[PDB]
């Protein structure tokens, strides 16, 4: 075929009943993270191919960076809850792997002041049982799946995508066939 199972993707031995329909796990401290969000743009250009009607979930790790890999899954959460995702991806990203301005919870709370979210706001939210779940829930998920790498992507629970097994010489031509299988594996 075109798409082979073992190729672009493979197929879970144990498939994950109700999970999200495109889930993806990065973490801050994860280097091809760094580059599928700011270099790539991979979760955006997957969305503007995927059909209609198909949500799309993204969830951080805690097995990279220890303590501060805890802190930021929760901030992460956090991010999720408020709906900040797209103003502190960036700011995170590059203060963990790029300045390493980022040692500490509270390095981390900077980033989402700077960022505009109210201190009392982010506080208020951190300690909530709201965060509690959200961290819960990406905890879970990640179980599911037996995660040790990142970056991952999974679709419908039942296919993960291989992008060891594309063409890297092209960095657009890389994205496009990500995208492509995604939107492949979303129909199958």
């Amino acid at each position: 075929a075109q798409y082979e199972d073992g190729k672009q993707y493979t197929t879970l031995e144990k498939p994950v009943a109700g999970a999200p329909q495109v889930l993806e796990f990065f973490s801050f401290f994860c280097p091809h993270c760094y580059q599928f969000e700011e270099v790539l743009h991979i979760s955006d250009n997957v969305k503007k191919k995927l059909p209609e009607g198909v949500k799309m979930t993204k969830y951080h790790v805690n097995f990279m960076g220890g303590d501060l890999g805890k802190d930021l899954t929760q901030a992460w959460a956090v991010a999720m809850a408020l709906g900040v995702e797209d103003k502190v991806t960036v700011p995170l990203f590059e203060g963990v792997q790029k300045t390493q301005t980022i040692r500490s919870a509270s390095d981390i709370r900077d980033v989402f002041i700077n960022a505009g979210i109210k201190g009392e706001e982010y506080d208020a939210a951190w300690n909530s049982f709201v965060v509690k779940s959200l961290v819960a829930q990406q905890e879970k998920a990640a179980a599911d799946v037996q995660l040790r790498g990142v970056p991952a992507m999974f679709v419908n629970g039942k296919y993960q995508l291989n992008p060891q097994g594309m063409d890297t010489s092209n960095m657009d031509v890389f994205v496009q066939q990500y995208a492509d299988t995604v939107k492949y594996l979303s129909e199958k």
